[PDB]
């Protein structure tokens, strides 16, 4: 009897801590969020540069689209008609910065066959081909190299390269016409050219009503081989924590939670203390220490980013400045994914007392019986999907978007798995492989190798029924 | 023999009935009326706002595009040139209306860091932080509160929040002329500011030729966030049921189905007497309680609608006011959604007399033998399932609209094993927890875990099988 | 040896004829035949109405836009500058004709309650709502109604109701100065109004490069609550058989099928003979029969529309007639589908001669053996998926276009199991049992029900090989 | 011990051989390739073809939009402002040029009956009715007939045709004003008329910052039956080689790899000699045959490849005349095709050391006593299957574009099986045996067929595991 009232009260003390955490999980959430990035989104994004043009800034295609952009929808957006709102309710903080990275004239070397037609060649973004020499006027912080320290930046990973925090920035105004005017100087002497490799936009709003910020990040990437390739990001902050009742409310429930990983913690480790040596034999030991671990990190994350806030209140004492809100927002995003990761797994755990009956008892016991041969088919498996994919990006990847990157080949083949298809792209760039390629994948991998799978977990399922019923 | 010819005479006894009850559903039924309601969202929803303008009521973006729709389309599809016709069928039945729901200013406090740079905030719509003061130039029933009694109104679902029935409404008039001026007074006022929240576009049309109303309801919210959020109703009555040959046999079978179901009210109440013991103990009679239960309702909520058919009268005596329609449009909805229901659930219990040989009484063993151990790994799945869920809200949440809501990651998910995917967006909101949570979900959900059912579906029939063979 | 060897010659006899059928059937298609009508339909239905109109022919929304279509870009696509080539290829065949179909005033009754404000009301189409008199200005046969058998029509299936072929019909000219005229005259008498219920627009033409015809036509239904719905028919045509010499090579294969279908006629009339009582105890004898029975009749109608050459041969006489290719090309149609069932259920006895070896009588074994069950699940399967289908339709019936008619719901279930899905709708036109009917028809159609199939093959497989084993 | 250790050493040669392939292979390509050609087919095919008109090049539809296209789009995208950089980076190689393809007037036959309306008729493009005459003002190489080998051309595989490298030509100039001269005067004389079938522009650039060229081919074909089938080629080549450290590198890699296969040959040699008659009895012998002709065939055609650079040679001594980069452009295709095939082959010949403790060597057996039932049922599933789709091809062949060729049907059914369906088209063409092809394909192959796979790999597994059990 005591093994069942034991089992009770850490079920029900298992209960107390998901209801606490899923509390906490929910109360930073909240509809109001998903439509404040949407019309920003939406605003900054979908709307045509200008009134002739068709072209958004989600389908830059040249830096004269780009130059349209930032003279043109960029400005209809950021201004609102001394203090701007982007919508009739979001504040604009303080001031947009423009920053570029560059690269040297002379990064790569050109074939000796074609030199005497060819004599400046620009490499790919790289620290190594990076320039750092002044360049037009040399008026300014905008024609002259600032390190990553000194302009308080940090690295970005972009689509096609990761880009240090360095570059030429310059700090736009706080109205439309001052910076529609330091715009045009920049145009007037040729900023962009054969070396630019990026440009970044950043600025961030504030709403009263809801009491959030925004952080907006606008990157366009100028590849070597011409053209960009826009992307873009807005990521809602809460910077203020206490203003309401329910905020105090949260505050209770992470204390709370704080202590509940504090006791999780001591308990975990009296007993690695003890069993350490065969503590890895149980799976839910290591769910446990994942679970504990990972709540650390979260609340580690928090505290923190708790006094990063000092940034807010040096932009507070003077608002005709920049207001640098990155290192938050990659905080926030980090401590979000961490918090998802942890609640995810502290869900799983609900497996520990759903023992109930016979039944129960017996679906677990096929699970965990099944687990060698399952891991064992999955290696089998995953090889032949890993040598189609090899195929796939060696075929289509110059092509197709979808097969563009050897890790997007996976998701590709997941989503043919499924039923997401996308077939006329791949008969268009190959004619003859790219049929062949989706038959033979179709057939031998939903038809035949998906089935074993499933045989295992059959003759598994019916030897532990056959067995059990002693 | 007795046994035989006593489910024999069931079987013909439940078979007129389902014959009576489908002859019902399916004459409450038409493609005309699918059609009345695809032109009249055409020509609504669809239509350009202006000549120049690209922007629908669809793609509503802000507060001056709901203006000039209001100023535009809508007064080009209402009125068709003293009586207006909305296509050359649809009579205008009395005026439209048009009212808005407000906030107070201050229903939220502004953090104490920001108080000098911010004054007023306006909270998400509630009841509590609802606005009932005069504004404006406080002419009219524009510019006073009208409570919801006072409104004859009643509360609507939308998408960010439930609104109540009060606010400040003006009825339009007959003509594009008057209408027109009146929406120009409104907007020169500024009858939407920061306040608003939601406003309701309201009118009705009679098609003469086919004898049915449409009840029209076009609701735009005002987020605390900015922006608007656009979405629309059009839900067909028959109010007038006897005017032809068939409604006649419609009620005969109406009349027909009523003593039905007293009839089994009347065996179900005498059999629940007899067998109190084992009634709830057989799937068969409680599916016979759900059935007579909500054929009771569906009866009940028939008598109310028709005593609510006043309503048109009063209309009819004047018809310069505001026909008031949305109850009898909510209580057919109500309706429809029973009798659709009693309809389903009628034709499953089909399955009492689908034994009629060996096969099928060994199908009927075998799905009712494996019942138990489905609930069960039903309730392993799903705890599974909801942990994705609640990762998947928590990582793209604010961004990817098909998980914004807490309920929408399930249908998301659903769709997602189906095989409707948008792995775009999940990409694009998140480059590293994005593709992880849709490579695992899609693995350890469609490769493994839904293939338990299916070894427990093989299993027992395989059992039930041997059984019944000896 | 003797069975060896007669299934042996069986099988040698049977490959000659399947060779010849292939043979025929893909002698009587071509890739020169979609891209003619691809062109054809791109330039009358895809080309916009006019230069500063958007809506095509694929989106038209009222009279107007028909009005503008017949005088705009139809006449566009026909004529192309005495004889037009509707490409620089395709000669159109004698003049185009417009036939409408009419329903009298007061072929509906008025409900009491609005007779003082409604008096005119006309009815859905039908054969005895149709009007049959004179109208407008009574000059020529386009306000005169002309019976079916005086106009040489017939009825069509249309998309809301089944249409004979009376009318009131106009000959339009060889040039489109003429055609201009006719259909100006046409629209400023107000030849479309209230009683309007069909419009036809026919017309042919022919590519001499190729050979082919092309029968065209264009349906707009207007119905009693107001708006458009086109449709449209592209038929190619084969009236001038042997010009080249594959055609004579197809007229050999032919007369060789004949034979082949005589011979096979004669051998199962006399194996009918001796065991007619048990003739119909095999699949395979069935099998037979329908193939003779399909051959026979694809035989008979070819034969009926080699006959029907004649329209050709009165259309050349005199080529400022209008050419009725309807019955042909109706024909042509019927023709093309029962020679490609004929087809394809040859195809199906192919099994007759695959039992090579053990492993492919093991596997006929298995799937003869499961039928017996698979038909009794099918029943009990289809049943619930009929209940759901009707729930659908009662539900989303009025809203949703996938759910529009009783059968659509079927298809549109058929597509949702197989991944194709449109939750948006669906959640859109009921918010609550919108996503409960998703959820539960996936959960317990794909999840649960679909698996009982499998599971009665696999067991029926397992038990047909421990069994084969002896 | 003596197995162990010999299997050991062979696994670490075959991972070293691995890795240096797919170092290889890696090394062959890079993201830089994807975005090259994605932004060169934007410019030139997404471009729209005037500010005014909306076609692209991919939505040609007559001569005229062809027309618009050569002097419009395609000189705006070839010459930016003596030298030419498509974009900024992409320097433009030489002149372009512009050939077509001819059909005499005879080449049919028009039916006696209508010789009296018709005079010319121009056949489907073939060898034998190919034209060879000179036309129009008969001044220069665009009037007169080169043949294909003093052309120096070969022959393209087109959408509708395979077309000789023979026709007539005319080389543009490296100026858009002398370009838009020729084209202009090209256009006036009637370049294009009823005997054209095909045309072609090539052109080829170069990037200097990754060195890599482009060739490009576009293709426009003229069916008989009128309209236009545009389509597109865009495919870099790596012409120059030595010029990076990380080249030299892959030099080296490829020196290595030509030893491996060297090895891998004599060593198959070698046992080849021994095994005769039963070397084929094995699959990993088979495999090891495959993988070393294929590599064998890819060494050849890299060593005929790099002796082709004569080709660059010749255009660098003057530049103002036509590179033709076909032949290099071809065999980079076939080399890449080829080589990823190797890699995946290469991949598969994994498993021969994958048998590492009991589980694999079980799952291994359970695999190969499949593969005798699995052809069976393969060849019995793939009869109905290509039944079914010779039915969908006589059905919807000439109205679907999914239909259009017996091969599109194959793949339209796998991506029918999978979920990717388009139902409203198959309705939309038939209306009758639409539905019933579609549903009854669901049903017999989704339900029923594709679980004998399942219910053969299951009992295998079944069978296996009770046998190694003990
Ligand atoms: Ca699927």
């Amino acid at each position: 009897e005591k093994y069942l009232k034991s089992v009770l009260r850490e079920l029900v003390t298992y209960l107390l801590f998901l209801i606490v955490l899923c509390i906490l999980t929910y109360g930073m959430m909240s509809s109001n969020v998903y439509y404040y990035t949407r019309m920003m989104s939406q605003l900054f994004l979908d709307t045509p540069v200008s009134k002739t043009e068709k072209t958004n800034f989600k389908t830059l295609s040249s830096m004269e689209d780009f130059w349209k952009f930032t003279e043109g929808s960029l400005l209809d957006g950021l201004y609102w008609k001394n203090r701007s709102f982007i919508f009739y309710e979001n504040l604009l903080l303080g001031v947009p910065r423009i920053r570029q990275l560059r690269v040297r004239n002379g990064s790569c070397s050109i074939p000796q066959d074609l030199r005497d037609e060819i004599k400046e060649c620009y490499d790919v973004y790289s620290v190594s081909s990076e320039d750092r020499a002044p360049f037009g006027p040399r008026n300014g912080t905008a024609w002259i190299y600032t390190s990553e320290k000194d302009l308080n930046g940090s690295s970005h990973w972009g689509i096609i390269a990761t880009y240090s925090g360095a570059g030429y920035y310059l700090d736009l105004s706080r109205t439309r016409e001052e910076t529609a005017a330091q715009v045009a100087s920049l145009k007037k002497n040729v900023w962009l050219d054969r070396g630019t490799r990026a440009t970044f936009i950043d600025f961030s709003v504030y709403n009263a009503n809801i009491n959030l910020f925004c952080v907006v990040r606008l990157l366009v990437e100028f590849p070597a081989t011409g053209g960009v390739i826009p992307s873009w990001q807005f990521q809602p902050l809460k910077l203020i924590r206490y203003v309401t009742t329910f905020d105090f409310f949260l505050a209770a429930c992470e204390i709370i939670f704080c202590f509940f990983i504090f006791y999780y913690v001591v308990e975990e480790i009296l007993e690695i203390r003890i069993h350490k040596l065969h503590y890895f034999r149980s799976f839910w030991n290591c769910l446990d220490v994942v679970i504990v671990v990972l709540s650390v990190v979260a609340i580690g994350i928090n505290i923190y980013r708790t006094s990063n806030v000092e940034v807010l209140l040096q932009f507070l004492e003077d608002q005709n400045t920049f207001p640098n809100f990155e290192h938050l927002a990659y905080w926030q995003i980090q401590f979000n994914n961490i918090a998802a990761v942890t609640v995810f797994f502290v869900w799983i755990k609900l497996f520990k007392f759903i023992n109930f009956n016979r039944t129960m008892s017996q679906l677990s016991t096929t699970m965990s019986r099944c687990a060698k041969d399952l891991f064992g088919f999955a290696i089998m498996f995953f090889i032949i999907f890993l040598a189609y994919a090899q195929l796939a990006y060696l075929v289509f990847g110059t092509q197709v978007d979808d097969f563009s990157t050897s890790q997007e080949c996976i998701f590709t083949q997941f989503r043919i798995i499924l039923g997401d298809i996308n077939f006329a792209e791949i008969e268009e760039a190959n004619r003859v492989l790219g049929p062949i390629y989706f038959t033979t994948f179709v057939f031998f991998m939903f038809f035949i190798l998906l089935n074993m799978f499933l045989a295992i977990i059959n003759d598994t399922y019916s030897e532990v029924k056959s067995d059990l019923a002693q």
